[PDB]
Order: C-alpha cells, then structure tokens, then sequence
C-alpha cells in the first residue's frame, strides 16, 4: 500500500 515504483 502507498509505495511508488518509477
């Protein structure tokens, strides 16, 4: 939940 993979 809320993680960010950019």
């Amino acid at each position: 939940n809320y993680n960010n993979y950019q």
